[PDB]
């Protein structure tokens, strides 16, 4: 019951600050501006330990599968390979990516009735909010 208000199929409803959270990360300029129009559905499940977490958008579609504290590969949808490891603190899901001596860290919480994605990269920070579809 770990991330039963996590659960469901959630669509992008606004965002703030993506592009220049992108620049940070080290995404190009075409890439920027394709994957900046997308309007992803985030659809979230639990099997037993293992989360799964499905990106779906006109971009790319993305799925990564986890259990909390333990390290995974992920490939990100602008193509960096990653290591990953997420783990819920104090209700908030906590996803550190390491690559390249780099370091970004994606915060997923439930406030009201909305889903928040917070991706933050040194000083820069993008807020992605989500509701149910
Ligand atoms: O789409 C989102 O709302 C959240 C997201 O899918 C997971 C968290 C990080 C930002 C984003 C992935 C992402 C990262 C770099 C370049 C383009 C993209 Cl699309």
């Amino acid at each position: 019951h770990m991330c039963d208000a996590f659960v469901g199929t959630w669509k992008l409803v606004s965002s703030e600050n993506f592009d220049d959270y992108m620049k940070e990360v080290g995404v190009g300029f075409a890439t920027r501006k394709v994957a900046g129009m997308a309007k992803p559905n985030m659809i979230i499940s639990v099997n037993g330990d293992v989360i799964t977490i499905k990106s779906e958008s006109t971009f790319k579609n993305t799925e990564i599968s986890f259990i909390l504290g333990q390290e995974f590969d992920e490939v990100t949808a602008d193509d960096r390979k990653v290591k990953s490891t997420i783990t819920l603190d104090g209700g908030v899901l906590v996803h550190v990516q390491k690559w390249d001596g780099k370091s970004t860290t994606i915060k997923r919480k439930r406030e009201d009735d909305k889903l928040v994605v917070e991706c933050v990269m040194k000083g820069v920070t993008s807020t992605r909010v989500y509701e149910r579809a």
